[PDB]
C-alpha cells in the first residue's frame, strides 16, 4: 500500500538558477555595478540601466540622472573581469570587448510626476505595477528548497572555479532542482531531491565522464544535505554534452530576463518587474523587497507557515493602491485579520521603505546573482517583530 | 467578509517593451513564412532613435530586417519626431548571427520550468483583472486609430484592481475597486479633458457597468504629464512583460519570455501546451481553477516533472488530475509542435494584448478528455 500513499500524498516542484556567466545574469550584474557606481557618489541618483550582451558586445541603454561621474568603460569591464571572461578562449574578454553607451537623462515628465520638489517621504511610486512577496518555513532562510539548492549549486561552481580546485570550469552555468514534497495543511515539507540538472561551461581538456564525476562528488554532495539524495535521485549532468561555447557568444543576454530565478523559483508570485539597474524609486524593486520583508516577518512571527503578499501602485502616488494576503490555509487567522496586522505594522510608501530597508546603500551588485531573497546581511531578510 | 483585492496590469502596442516583443515576433513570422523549420532567438532593444536586433538565427529565409522593423513601428503608430519616434528616420542595427541549416523524440532545446493556468471566472478562462487591463489598452488603440481621441499616442499602461469573493477556492468578481490609465498624449489637450475622456469613452466602453460604482477609484494620467514616451521615455527590451503576456500575476510563471523564440523553445511551446492543459481541465468540468507545472532538461524529450494545483476547486485529487493529464497529453516538445500546429507564422498576433484568452489560437481550443 506504501506506493499508493506516496502517489497520492506527494508532489514534485521544479526551480532553476543560473551562474554569473549566464548572459542574462551578466547583464543583471553589470546593470547593478552601474547602479552601485552612481550610488557610491550620489545616494539620490535616478538609475534605469538596461544592459545587452552578445558576441563581443556590452551595450548600456536607459535613463540616469545623477551628480556622479561614472566611467562606464571601467565599471563594465571590471564587472566582466570579476565574472571571469578574460580571454578569447572563453568566448569573451573584458580587455578587448566592445562597450557601447546609450544612456540619457530620466524623462523630465517622469521626474516632475514622481519626485521633484517633494519631501522624500511623499515621493510617488516611480511607476504603476504589482509586486509580490513570499516566505515559507520549509528552510531556515524562509525560501523554497528548490530555488535555495539551485542557487547554491551555481555558487559552489563559481567557488571551485575561482579557488582553482576545478580549473576546467568556465563562468556560464545553469542548474535545476526538482524536490518531491508532502504537505501538512498547506505547509510544504521537502522529502527528497528527485532530479538535479547541471550544465556548466568548460575548457577543451577535460573529458565528459571526469566532469560528471566532479559535479556529483565536489558540487552536488558539498551543497545538498545527504538526507535529500538517495539511490533513486536522477542526475542530468552536462546532459547536452559539450559546453565550450558559452557566455554572450552562446546566446544574447538582457537585463531582467531571469526574474523568477531572482525571486522564488516559480513559488509564490511575480508582478513582472525586473530588479537590476533600478534605484529604490522603482517600486518593481523596492516594493518587492518590502513585500518579501512582510512575508518573512509573518512566517518568523509564527502567524503563517507560508504566505504571499501582493502590493500595487500608480505612478506619482505614494500610498499603495491595494494590499492582499494568501496564507495557503497555514494560519489560525483569516487573510482579512493578517492584512489588518500588516497595515498596523508596515507602511509600504516608497519614501518610507527606502528608510526602513536602507535602499540608498550601494549593495545591489551582490543581489544580481544567486537570488535577491533568502541571503545574509540584506535588510529585507531581518524579520520585523510584529505587534497585534 | 471573505472578500479580497487582486491587481493586474497591461500595456499598449507602443509601450517600449511591447514594441520589442512585436518586432521580435515580426522577425520570427518573416522567417517562418519562407522557412517553416527556421530556428529564431531574436531579442529587440528600443531606446531613443534605435531598434537593435540581437541573437541567433538558423534559416533558409532571406529577410529584409529594415523593412520588417520599420513596417512594425509604422503599424504601432510611431511616424513622426513629434511623437518621440519615427519608423522613417530611426536607426535599425542588426547584430543577428545567422547560419545556413523521429520528431516526437527531439530533446528540449533548454532546461526550464513553465506553467499554465485557467479560471472559470470568465468565458475566456482568464482572470478578469488581466482581461479588463488588456481590453482598456485595445480601446485606447482603437480610439487613437479612428481619430475620435486624436491627442492619444501609442505608449499606454493600464492597471485593474478587482474586489473578489471566493466559493471553495473558485474566485468570483464583485466590482472594480481601482483603475489606473497612463497614456502618452499631445501637448495641446488639457488634463481635465483627457481624464474625462478616459473615464467616459474608454473605461465605460470596456468595463461592464455592473462592476463600476460610486466608490470605484480612478487614477487617470496620475503622473500629470506624459508627452515624452515610447523608447525615448524608457528603454524597451523583448521579454520584459512576461506577466502581462500571461495571467496578470495569477497562476505562476517559469520566467521564460515568449517573443522572438520559435516553437522549438520550450519557454514558449510548453507554456502554450500547459495553458492548453489547464483550459481543457476547467472547460472539461474537472476544476474551477487549475495550475499546471512542467519542466525539462536540455537534450531530454520527456518532461522531468509535471505537477497540478487545483486551489481546492476539484472533487478529484491533484494526483488523479495529474493521471488524466498524462493519459490525455504528450508534453514532449516535438509532440507539442505537431498537436498545436506551431510551425505557422501566427506569432506577431500574440505579442500585444496577451498570449492567452483570445480567439483562434490552437492552445485556446480545449481538448475533449478521455478518462
Ligand atoms: C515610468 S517608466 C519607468 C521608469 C523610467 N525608466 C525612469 O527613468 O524613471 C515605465 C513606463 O511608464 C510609462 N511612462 C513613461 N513616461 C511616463 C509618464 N510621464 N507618466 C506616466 N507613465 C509614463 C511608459 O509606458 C514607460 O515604458
Ligand atoms: O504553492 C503551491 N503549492 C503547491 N502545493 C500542492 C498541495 C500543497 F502541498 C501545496 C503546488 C503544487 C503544484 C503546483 Cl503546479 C503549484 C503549487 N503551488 C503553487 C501555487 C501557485 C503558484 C505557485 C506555486
Ligand atoms: O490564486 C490566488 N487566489 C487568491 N485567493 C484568496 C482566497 C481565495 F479566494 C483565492 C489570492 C489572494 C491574494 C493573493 Cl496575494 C493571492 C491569491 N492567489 C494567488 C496565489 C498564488 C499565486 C498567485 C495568486
Ligand atoms: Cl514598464
Ligand atoms: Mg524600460
Amino acid at each position: 500500500f506504501h506506493e499508493a500513499f506516496i502517489e497520492e500524498g506527494t508532489f514534485l516542484f521544479t526551480s532553476e538558477s543560473v551562474g554569473e556567466g549566464h548572459p542574462d545574469k551578466i547583464c543583471d550584474q553589470i546593470s547593478d555595478a552601474v547602479l552601485d557606481a552612481h550610488l557610491q557618489q550620489d545616494p539620490d541618483a535616478k538609475v534605469a540601466c538596461e544592459t545587452v550582451a552578445k558576441t563581443g558586445m556590452i551595450l548600456l541603454a536607459g535613463e540616469i540622472t545623477s551628480r556622479a561621474a561614472v566611467d562606464y568603460q571601467k565599471v563594465v569591464r571590471e564587472a566582466v573581469k570579476h565574472i571571469g571572461y578574460d580571454d578569447s578562449s572563453k568566448g569573451f574578454d573584458y580587455k578587448t570587448c566592445n562597450v557601447l553607451v546609450a544612456l540619457e537623462q530620466q524623462s523630465p515628465d517622469i521626474a516632475q510626476g514622481v519626485h521633484l520638489d517633494r519631501n522624500e517621504e511623499d515621493i510617488g511610486a516611480g511607476d504603476q505595477g504589482l509586486m509580490f512577496g513570499y516566505a515559507t518555513d520549509e528552510t531556515e532562510e524562509c525560501m523554497p528548497l528548490t530555488i535555495v539548492l539551485a542557487h547554491k549549486l551555481n555558487a559552489k561552481l563559481a567557488e571551485l572555479r575561482r579557488n582553482g580546485t576545478l580549473p576546467w570550469l568556465r563562468p556560464d552555468s545553469k542548474t535545476q532542482v526538482t524536490v518531491q514534497y508532502m504537505q501538512d495543511r498547506g505547509a510544504v515539507l521537502p522529502i527528497r531531491v528527485h532530479t538535479i540538472v547541471i550544465s556548466v561551461q568548460h575548457d577543451e581538456e577535460v573529458c565528459l565522464d571526469e566532469m560528471r564525476d566532479a559535479l556529483k562528488e565536489k558540487v552536488i554532495k558539498a551543497v545538498v544535505p545527504a538526507k535529500y539524495l538517495d539511490e533513486d535521485t536522477i542526475y542530468h549532468l552536462q546532459p547536452s554534452g559539450r559546453f565550450v561555447i558559452g557566455g554572450p557568444q552562446g546566446d544574447a543576454g538582457l537585463t531582467g530576463r531571469k526574474i523568477i530565478v531572482d525571486t522564488y523559483g516559480g513559488w509564490g508570485a511575480h508582478g513582472g518587474g525586473a530588479f537590476s539597474g533600478k534605484d529604490y524609486t522603482k517600486v518593481d524593486r523596492s516594493a518587492a523587497y518590502a513585500a518579501r520583508w512582510v512575508a518573512k516577518s509573518l512566517v518568523k512571527g509564527g502567524l503563517c507557515r507560508r504566505v504571499l503578499v501582493q502590493v500595487s501602485y500608480a505612478i506619482g502616488v505614494s500610498h499603495p493602491l491595494s494590499i492582499s494576503i494568501f496564507h495557503y490555509g497555514t494560519s489560525q487567522k483569516s487573510e482579512r485579520e493578517l492584512l489588518e496586522i500588516v497595515k498596523k505594522n508596515f507602511d509600504l510608501r516608497p519614501g518610507v521603505i527606502v528608510r526602513d530597508l536602507d535602499l540608498k546603500k550601494p549593495i545591489y551588485q551582490r543581489t544580481a546573482a544567486y537570488g535577491h531573497f533568502g541571503r545574509d546581511s540584506f535588510p529585507w531578510e531581518v524579520p520585523k517583530k510584529l505587534k497585534y
